[PDB]
């Protein structure tokens, strides 16, 4: 199909992630290392995928390694299913993530997708207390500014205004919400946390949130003292901890896990978006041997959950290399390296008139302006400057594949300049 | 790098598996280390043995394993694109496979949302549904109905649907959404099953979003079959109603009940229709969710402006080349012929188990046998005799069951069908 036969039938036929039909998309034809293809005026045009495709592509695309691990496991097998049977790819795959991930989590779920490996954290947690006798023990807690997923267990914990609540009144479980958690340490929010909790815990089965980044609810950075409050607080009254490190996981935030910056374990972890380097949809919910051995000694002998596609040879396959890949180089020095040059590089912007923040955390560079940004002016601005830009509310972020140059950052952040200039004129 | 004894134990420490316990496993699984066609290879006694794959590795596997075609569609895509974020782009294909399924599946669905999994596919077709009735300025009909003995995902929402024995609604007092759940639909067709269903609904329809149904064939709520009369009935009653009727063809889709889709049975149109499993032929995660222009427009007009959803993952390039390539492949060849000529090799080779002592049910439906029980089947027992017999076979509940690759030779059925048999005969004593 040629370009403008893509865009009919899109118009026609496609749904976008939150969007409408009948309300234009750029329509992408090849995407290479930190670069895409992308057909403007019937042109094609090479841009920086300063988004790293939503977070996925760490390793940029078409990474010889991961293209070699892809086509390498599909001479072999597929996929079989994960009823009565298991794999290398797996078994490979789980070793890693046990391995690296924080101390005690143990125990491997795969699913398709992050919303998915929430709901399967949430049953986790459910399951586990009614293993110990506690059914009572089936709300959760989070703070406010969080994301979770899109499936109606994760809605329940977005926060109430960005997952817009309502139009979703009589539908959503009524879940327990602390305050948005402040970006600088405050022992008295901490404080108040643990005695709202204090008021619930007896019907809590688990505090989850998000670990030093917030991501799709505003890209808000805390102090990672605050997760090692959480973790005393939900030890001291017994309920499980979960960290949602869909977004922060694999170096993201300077950490490999944004727990490690606390030092601190959660009882439950999900992890999916950079798991493949952005290849193929994968998730993972780990969670503890106790967590573990409890469920499975309860009234259903087991976890009640198993997807179709589940633990998927290829996907697993290119998710090891990915890994891999992130370990076996120096990955620390190179997000390093990329927060300076992200750093450098917009603090020209603290001086624009519409920019109220300048935010860095790891491979996470944000302007945060004074008004809601217009795509239709701020994309082909960056598109102009030669980068794939994709503004979000009142934010001009970027989270740039590992493999960006030292000068391609400094693209990506000049356009990331511009286009905020460009808002407050 | 690790060899078979090494995975069992990486495994066995580490890995959860559907359904299933860490620590508390009866058997330990069995590692698989390839799959070709419409054969696995498996380690029994630490030796490689090739077996088919008569469950199509759980619907998914409909061209089986290593089809050159679909293998070379995802060579051919990964050299072009990976990936790229679905929000502000758009694709090649993601146009072509939307195209496809619009043109293919049951008349007026116009409108295609991609997601990677068949439950997320659920759960947005709810979403649908609910933000449809919210944009009539109706926001009561929020609640779902459907019969027992179905099945839609394991997600929460999808879980409120589910059968209420076989989703193990026991134990989630007060944790999931209350639905409306009418009988048990019957195999035979009677008139009287639907005039229930209908005055049911009716006293609901002022809070009902939507019926929400496996057409013709239930799955994983134990392989039921129904008279397609059923779906036109269904059809029916939502039109008068006014009640949104969504079909969960996960299961079904792409020729397995020997239609194309299994409302192509009864000749009707869901509003909303949900597809995966088979989807991709089994090479990846993918599912889509289809609804009408007047749904997609009556959302996009309301309130919110948008429907509410995005999986990160949406419209993956490499999941959407293999699915163009396994949507063709099945278009390119005589399909129903393929279909009719498995399933009489399904009835004929599964015949003889009808006069088994233990046997209370054979039947069969295009490309999927079944033969029910009398008492639960034991896995120790038939997964190691249908092995033994050159046959992948998990059986479930009371059933044994197969929905072989639509590649399967009739020598293959035949070996299928005989190790099916033979488990139900064990079942005996
Ligand atoms: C209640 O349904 C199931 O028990 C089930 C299931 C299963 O039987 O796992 C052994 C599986 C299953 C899932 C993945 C692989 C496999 F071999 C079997 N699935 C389901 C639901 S269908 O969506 C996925
Ligand atoms: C409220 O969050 C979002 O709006 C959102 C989103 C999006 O902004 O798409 C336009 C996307 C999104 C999803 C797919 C591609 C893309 F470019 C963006 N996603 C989310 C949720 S994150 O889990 C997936
Ligand atoms: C992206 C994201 C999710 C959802 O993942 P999908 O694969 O889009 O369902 C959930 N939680 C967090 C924190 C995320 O960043
Ligand atoms: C398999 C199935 C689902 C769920 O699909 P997953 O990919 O396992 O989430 C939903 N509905 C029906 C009818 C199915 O057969
Ligand atoms: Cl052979």
């Amino acid at each position: 199909l040629t370009p403008e036969q893509i865009i009919a039938v899109d118009g026609a036929h496609l749904w976008h992630p939150y969007s409408s039909i009948g309300r234009s998309p750029v329509v992408a034809v090849a995407a290479h290392g930190a670069w895409l293809t992308l057909i403007r005026d019937g042109q094609p045009i090479e841009v920086l995928d300063a988004m790293s495709s939503w977070w996925t592509a760490i390793h940029g695309h078409g990474h010889p390694a991961l293209d070699q691990a892809l086509t390498t496991q599909l001479r072999v097998m597929n996929h079989v299913m994960f009823g009565g049977l298991t794999h290398e790819p797996a078994a490979r795959l789980a070793k890693l993530l046990v391995d690296i991930t924080p101390a005690g989590l143990d125990t491997v779920f795969f699913s398709d997708s992050g919303s998915v490996s929430v709901e399967v954290a949430a049953k986790m947690a459910l399951q586990y207390w009614r293993g110990r006798g506690l059914p009572g023990k089936r709300r959760l807690m989070t703070w406010r500014g969080g994301y979770h997923g899109d499936t109606f267990l994760a809605m329940s914990i977005c926060d109430p205004h960005g997952g817009m609540h309502s139009l979703w009144t009589d539908v959503l479980a009524a879940q327990v919400f602390a305050p948005q958690v402040p970006r600088d340490y405050d022992p008295a929010y901490s404080a108040a946390f643990e005695a709202q909790l204090a008021q619930h815990a007896g019907e809590l089965a688990a505090v989850v949130v998000e670990p030093v980044v917030q991501g799709a609810g505003g890209m808000r950075f805390h102090d990672p003292r605050y997760l090692h409050d959480l973790r005393d607080i939900c030890r001291r009254y017994e309920v499980l901890l979960i960290f949602d490190e869909i977004a922060t996981g694999f170096g993201r935030t300077g950490a490999l896990f944004a727990a490690d910056h606390a030092g601190v374990s959660p009882d439950i972890m999900c992890v999916g978006k950079a798991l493949t380097g952005g290849y193929l949809s994968l998730a993972a919910t780990l969670c503890t041997a106790d967590v573990a051995h409890t469920i499975s000694a309860g009234a259903a002998g087991a976890l009640m959950h198993g997807p179709t596609f589940m633990a998927n040879p290829l996907a697993c396959a290119v998710s090891v290399a990915s890994v891999e890949l992130l370990l076996g180089q120096d990955w620390r020095t190179r997000i390093t390296e990329l927060a300076a040059g992200l750093t450098a590089g917009l603090d020209t912007a603290r001086a624009l008139p519409a920019v109220t923040d300048v935010r860095v955390c790891g491979a996470i560079g944000v302007i945060e302006c004074d008004r809601p940004v217009d795509l239709a002016v701020a994309t082909p601005a960056a598109l102009d400057r030669g980068v794939w830009l994709r503004p979000f509310r009142n934010l001009v972020y970027a989270m740039p594949p590992y493999i960006c140059t030292p000068a391609e950052i400094t693209q990506i952040t000049s356009a990331m300049v511009e286009v905020a200039r460009l808002v407050g004129s």
